[PDB]
Protein backbone atom coordinates (compact mmCIF):
# COMPACT_ATOMS: atom_id res chain seq x y z
CA UNK A 1 0.00 0.00 0.00
CA UNK A 2 1.60 3.84 -1.41
CA UNK A 3 3.87 2.71 -3.86
CA UNK A 4 5.10 5.41 -6.75
CA UNK A 5 7.26 2.75 -8.42
CA UNK A 6 6.94 -0.10 -11.24
CA UNK A 7 4.48 -2.64 -10.63
CA UNK A 8 3.40 -5.11 -13.13
CA UNK A 9 5.12 -8.62 -12.99
CA UNK A 10 4.91 -11.60 -15.50
CA UNK A 11 5.39 -14.64 -13.39
CA UNK A 12 6.42 -18.58 -14.56
CA UNK A 13 6.38 -21.60 -12.38
CA UNK A 14 7.97 -24.27 -14.35
CA UNK A 15 9.32 -24.07 -17.99
CA UNK A 16 10.46 -26.75 -19.93
CA UNK A 17 12.59 -26.57 -23.27
CA UNK A 18 13.07 -29.56 -25.38
CA UNK A 19 14.78 -30.17 -28.68
CA UNK A 20 16.01 -27.22 -30.83
CA UNK A 21 13.87 -25.13 -28.20
CA UNK A 22 14.87 -20.89 -27.52
CA UNK A 23 13.49 -18.87 -24.86
CA UNK A 24 13.68 -16.23 -23.74
CA UNK A 25 12.68 -15.94 -19.68
CA UNK A 26 11.97 -11.85 -18.87
CA UNK A 27 11.94 -9.05 -21.02
CA UNK A 28 12.97 -8.23 -24.64
CA UNK A 29 13.36 -4.32 -26.13
CA UNK A 30 13.95 -3.68 -29.82
CA UNK A 31 15.65 0.10 -30.20
CA UNK A 32 12.92 1.08 -32.61
CA UNK A 33 9.99 0.11 -29.57
CA UNK A 34 10.78 1.80 -26.85
CA UNK A 35 14.06 4.47 -25.70
CA UNK A 36 14.26 6.23 -22.07
CA UNK A 37 11.87 8.71 -22.16
CA UNK A 38 9.00 9.59 -19.69
CA UNK A 39 7.55 6.09 -20.86
CA UNK A 40 5.18 3.27 -18.67
CA UNK A 41 6.22 2.40 -15.71
CA UNK A 42 2.85 0.05 -15.29
CA UNK A 43 2.53 -2.72 -17.14
CA UNK A 44 -0.10 -5.99 -17.15
CA UNK A 45 0.76 -8.85 -14.76
CA UNK A 46 0.39 -12.15 -16.28
CA UNK A 47 1.28 -15.38 -14.81
CA UNK A 48 1.53 -19.28 -16.20
CA UNK A 49 2.45 -22.32 -14.27
CA UNK A 50 4.01 -24.45 -16.46
CA UNK A 51 4.76 -24.39 -20.05
CA UNK A 52 7.15 -26.75 -22.29
CA UNK A 53 8.30 -26.54 -25.65
CA UNK A 54 8.87 -29.45 -28.05
CA UNK A 55 10.43 -29.81 -30.93
CA UNK A 56 12.43 -26.16 -32.71
CA UNK A 57 9.95 -24.55 -29.72
CA UNK A 58 10.59 -20.71 -29.70
CA UNK A 59 8.99 -19.35 -26.79
CA UNK A 60 8.76 -16.48 -24.72
CA UNK A 61 7.87 -15.70 -21.18
CA UNK A 62 7.75 -12.22 -20.87
CA UNK A 63 7.79 -9.14 -22.47
CA UNK A 64 8.45 -8.00 -26.34
CA UNK A 65 8.57 -4.46 -27.16
CA UNK A 66 8.73 -4.12 -30.53
CA UNK A 67 8.47 -7.63 -31.88
CA UNK A 68 11.82 -7.70 -33.65
CA UNK A 69 13.59 -9.13 -30.52
CA UNK A 70 12.75 -12.48 -29.70
CA UNK A 71 10.88 -13.76 -32.95
CA UNK A 72 11.64 -12.89 -36.57
CA UNK A 73 11.05 -14.82 -39.85
CA UNK A 74 14.27 -15.51 -41.35
CA UNK A 75 17.74 -13.27 -40.81
CA UNK A 76 21.11 -13.66 -41.43
CA UNK A 77 22.24 -16.08 -38.60
CA UNK A 78 25.70 -16.30 -38.61
CA UNK A 79 26.10 -17.79 -35.57
CA UNK B 1 3.13 4.90 -11.52
CA UNK B 2 1.54 6.27 -8.26
CA UNK B 3 -1.84 3.81 -8.40
CA UNK B 4 -1.30 1.57 -5.97
CA UNK B 5 -1.59 -2.11 -7.27
CA UNK B 6 -2.39 -2.71 -10.93
CA UNK B 7 -5.64 -5.17 -11.38
CA UNK B 8 -5.86 -6.83 -14.52
CA UNK B 9 -3.92 -10.00 -14.75
CA UNK B 10 -3.75 -13.44 -17.23
CA UNK B 11 -2.85 -16.47 -16.08
CA UNK B 12 -1.99 -19.82 -17.57
CA UNK B 13 -2.18 -22.44 -16.18
CA UNK B 14 -0.65 -25.37 -18.35
CA UNK B 15 1.20 -24.85 -22.05
CA UNK B 16 2.31 -27.21 -24.47
CA UNK B 17 4.17 -26.04 -27.73
CA UNK B 18 4.82 -28.78 -30.12
CA UNK B 19 6.61 -28.93 -33.22
CA UNK B 20 7.24 -25.39 -35.08
CA UNK B 21 5.09 -23.62 -32.23
CA UNK B 22 6.10 -20.23 -31.11
CA UNK B 23 4.18 -18.45 -27.96
CA UNK B 24 4.61 -15.46 -26.53
CA UNK B 25 4.17 -15.24 -22.56
CA UNK B 26 3.01 -11.96 -20.75
CA UNK B 27 3.05 -8.93 -22.81
CA UNK B 28 4.04 -7.21 -26.02
CA UNK B 29 3.82 -3.78 -26.76
CA UNK B 30 4.05 -2.72 -30.12
CA UNK B 31 6.06 1.09 -30.55
CA UNK B 32 2.87 2.98 -32.17
CA UNK B 33 0.86 1.26 -29.62
CA UNK B 34 2.09 2.73 -26.17
CA UNK B 35 5.30 4.63 -25.49
CA UNK B 36 4.58 7.76 -22.73
CA UNK B 37 1.58 5.70 -21.09
CA UNK B 38 2.64 6.57 -18.43
CA UNK B 39 -0.16 4.90 -15.81
CA UNK B 40 -1.74 1.66 -17.03
CA UNK B 41 -3.39 -0.09 -13.84
CA UNK B 42 -6.59 -1.33 -14.65
CA UNK B 43 -6.97 -3.76 -17.24
CA UNK B 44 -8.96 -6.80 -18.72
CA UNK B 45 -7.86 -10.24 -16.33
CA UNK B 46 -7.56 -13.54 -18.39
CA UNK B 47 -7.20 -16.68 -17.24
CA UNK B 48 -7.05 -19.96 -19.17
CA UNK B 49 -5.91 -23.39 -17.95
CA UNK B 50 -4.82 -25.46 -20.58
CA UNK B 51 -3.05 -24.64 -24.03
CA UNK B 52 -1.65 -26.64 -26.52
CA UNK B 53 -0.07 -25.31 -30.35
CA UNK B 54 0.59 -28.59 -32.37
CA UNK B 55 1.79 -27.78 -36.06
CA UNK B 56 3.51 -24.56 -36.83
CA UNK B 57 1.18 -22.77 -34.43
CA UNK B 58 1.44 -19.34 -32.91
CA UNK B 59 -0.08 -18.59 -29.86
CA UNK B 60 -0.06 -15.47 -27.19
CA UNK B 61 -1.11 -15.87 -24.15
CA UNK B 62 -1.28 -12.56 -22.27
CA UNK B 63 -1.75 -8.98 -23.88
CA UNK B 64 -1.11 -7.53 -27.43
CA UNK B 65 -0.81 -4.22 -27.80
CA UNK B 66 -0.51 -2.87 -31.47
CA UNK B 67 -1.61 -6.08 -32.88
CA UNK B 68 2.08 -6.19 -35.05
CA UNK B 69 4.02 -7.44 -31.69
CA UNK B 70 3.78 -11.05 -31.92
CA UNK B 71 1.75 -11.39 -34.76
CA UNK B 72 3.47 -9.68 -37.20
CA UNK B 73 1.89 -9.75 -40.70
CA UNK B 74 4.55 -11.12 -43.84
CA UNK B 75 6.39 -7.61 -43.94
CA UNK B 76 10.07 -8.98 -44.78
CA UNK B 77 9.32 -11.45 -47.98
CA UNK B 78 12.72 -9.77 -48.80
CA UNK B 79 14.15 -11.70 -46.39
CA UNK C 1 9.77 9.60 -4.94
CA UNK C 2 13.07 9.37 -3.73
CA UNK C 3 14.36 6.06 -4.93
CA UNK C 4 18.00 4.62 -5.32
CA UNK C 5 16.71 1.08 -4.95
CA UNK C 6 14.72 0.33 -8.80
CA UNK C 7 12.14 -1.85 -8.59
CA UNK C 8 11.86 -4.21 -11.42
CA UNK C 9 13.55 -8.07 -10.31
CA UNK C 10 13.72 -10.54 -12.52
CA UNK C 11 14.27 -13.81 -10.65
CA UNK C 12 14.21 -17.60 -10.74
CA UNK C 13 14.98 -20.20 -8.39
CA UNK C 14 16.06 -23.74 -10.21
CA UNK C 15 17.31 -23.78 -13.74
CA UNK C 16 19.13 -27.22 -15.08
CA UNK C 17 20.39 -26.90 -18.34
CA UNK C 18 21.71 -30.23 -20.12
CA UNK C 19 23.23 -30.90 -23.67
CA UNK C 20 25.05 -27.73 -25.32
CA UNK C 21 22.33 -25.65 -23.61
CA UNK C 22 23.55 -22.34 -23.12
CA UNK C 23 21.78 -19.94 -20.00
CA UNK C 24 22.10 -15.93 -19.96
CA UNK C 25 20.89 -15.44 -16.15
CA UNK C 26 20.84 -11.81 -15.92
CA UNK C 27 20.27 -9.07 -18.29
CA UNK C 28 21.73 -8.84 -21.71
CA UNK C 29 21.78 -4.94 -23.09
CA UNK C 30 23.40 -4.41 -26.78
CA UNK C 31 24.93 -1.18 -27.47
CA UNK C 32 21.85 -0.76 -30.25
CA UNK C 33 18.87 -0.42 -27.63
CA UNK C 34 20.89 1.62 -24.96
CA UNK C 35 24.04 2.15 -24.36
CA UNK C 36 24.38 3.22 -20.73
CA UNK C 37 20.69 3.60 -19.35
CA UNK C 38 18.81 6.71 -20.55
CA UNK C 39 16.10 6.79 -17.88
CA UNK C 40 15.01 3.37 -16.91
CA UNK C 41 13.34 2.60 -19.81
CA UNK C 42 12.77 -0.70 -18.65
CA UNK C 43 12.53 -2.62 -15.43
CA UNK C 44 9.51 -5.08 -15.81
CA UNK C 45 9.45 -7.60 -13.27
CA UNK C 46 9.69 -11.41 -14.18
CA UNK C 47 9.80 -14.13 -12.07
CA UNK C 48 10.36 -17.89 -12.76
CA UNK C 49 11.03 -20.71 -10.29
CA UNK C 50 11.93 -23.54 -12.32
CA UNK C 51 13.26 -23.47 -15.52
CA UNK C 52 14.98 -26.70 -17.27
CA UNK C 53 16.39 -26.74 -21.30
CA UNK C 54 17.65 -30.28 -22.24
CA UNK C 55 19.04 -31.09 -25.96
CA UNK C 56 21.51 -27.75 -27.29
CA UNK C 57 18.62 -25.13 -25.49
CA UNK C 58 18.98 -21.54 -25.61
CA UNK C 59 17.34 -20.11 -22.41
CA UNK C 60 17.92 -16.67 -21.52
CA UNK C 61 16.26 -15.53 -18.02
CA UNK C 62 16.38 -11.54 -17.79
CA UNK C 63 16.59 -8.94 -19.82
CA UNK C 64 17.81 -8.47 -23.21
CA UNK C 65 18.22 -5.56 -25.08
CA UNK C 66 18.67 -5.38 -28.20
CA UNK C 67 17.78 -8.86 -29.26
CA UNK C 68 21.23 -9.18 -30.67
CA UNK C 69 22.74 -10.10 -27.19
CA UNK C 70 22.35 -13.31 -26.53
CA UNK C 71 20.75 -14.44 -29.43
CA UNK C 72 20.30 -13.64 -33.08
CA UNK C 73 17.64 -13.80 -35.59
CA UNK C 74 17.12 -17.17 -36.66
CA UNK C 75 15.43 -19.40 -39.78
CA UNK C 76 12.15 -20.92 -39.24
CA UNK C 77 10.04 -22.81 -40.96
CA UNK C 78 7.07 -19.89 -40.93
CA UNK C 79 6.57 -16.69 -39.05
Amino acid sequence: MKIDAIVGRNSAKDIRTEERARVQLGNVVTAAALHGGIRISDQTTNSVETVVGKGESRVLIGNEYGGKGFWDNHHHHHH
